[PDB]
């Protein structure tokens, strides 16, 4: 029945995220292949195909950094939506207080985002636009400050995360564990969430034992990546606040505004 819990989480994962690791690595290996975005010329081409209403609105008059930022925001909104439904399908979660649900998701969504973002990254770039764009690490490094600092720390995390060779069945449990975290600020009923977390991590521990018998400390490694992600998000939010207050035209979508409000 612990395999029940694992298979349920995994199936809710396969069902709620449009992009999964199996699908992503196919696209990242080589009908409707991804348009490679590596300079301004290819960015403009890709935009004319994938966001024609925006181009018609004149977005290509804006700095490339602003369009990339708003592309990033749009993807974050979509993934928050998917993560919210995934969480809703985690055994015990929807039994939690409605206030604590919002708290767990508020603090957890970006840790889960950057964990799953590794699935669509390789050492040269990341998939965007539902698999129909591949924007290169170097083009993103090439942007003006502060925008060139957005993505490279996520690439750094992802290269070491992907070195662990986790599959979607591992990742789904990792993300569940990320979300069911008993030490978030603001939690009403911490004891239930800890009992929920304990149950998820126990399943994760058993699953890694079965699925990766060759990596002796993989479970402790993953706990450390959880700490690494929380520090990554803290730093990300500070760079995002710098851009919000400093960069005109880089306004914050309201769903994301509310996530960052009173976070760190
Ligand atoms: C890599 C990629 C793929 C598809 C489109 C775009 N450009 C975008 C994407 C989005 Cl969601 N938004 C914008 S500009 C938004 C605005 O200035 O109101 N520009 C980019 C930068
Ligand atoms: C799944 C995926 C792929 C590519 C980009 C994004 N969203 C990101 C990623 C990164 Cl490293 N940075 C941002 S800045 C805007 C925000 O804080 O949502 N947004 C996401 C969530």
């Amino acid at each position: 029945d612990l395999k029940s819990l694992a298979k349920r989480i995994y199936e809710a994962y396969l069902k709620n995220f449009n992009m999964n690791k199996v699908k992503a690595r196919v696209i990242l290996s080589g009908n409707n292949p991804p348009f490679v975005i590596h300079d301004m010329e290819t960015l403009c081409m890709a935009e004319k195909t994938l966001v024609a209403k925006l181009v018609a609105n004149g977005i290509q008059n804006k700095e490339a950094e602003v369009r990339i930022f708003h592309c990033c925001q749009c993807t974050s909104v979509e993934t928050v939506t998917e993560l919210t439904e995934f969480a809703k399908a985690i055994p015990g979660f929807a039994n939690l207080d409605l206030n604590d649900q919002v708290t767990l998701l508020k603090y957890g969504v970006y840790e889960a985002i950057f964990a799953m973002l590794s699935s669509v990254m390789n050492k040269d770039g990341m998939l965007v636009a539902y698999g129909n764009g591949f924007i290169t690490r170097e083009f993103l490094k090439s942007l003006r400050k502060p925008f060139c600092d957005i993505m490279e720390p996520k690439f750094d995390f992802a290269m070491k995360f992907n070195a662990l060779e986790l599959d979607d069945s591992d990742i789904s449990l990792f993300v569940a564990a990320i979300i069911c975290c008993g030490d978030r600020p603001g939690l009403l009923n911490v004891g239930h969430i800890e009992k929920m977390q304990e149950g998820i991590v126990h399943v994760l521990r058993l699953h890694l034992q079965s699925n990766h018998p060759d990596d002796i400390f993989l479970f402790p490694k993953l706990l450390q990546k959880m700490a690494d992600l929380r520090q990554l998000v803290t730093e990300h939010a500070q760079l995002v606040q710098i851009i919000k207050k400093t960069e005109s035209d880089a306004a914050l979508h309201p769903l994301l505004q509310e996530i960052y409000r009173d976070m760190y």
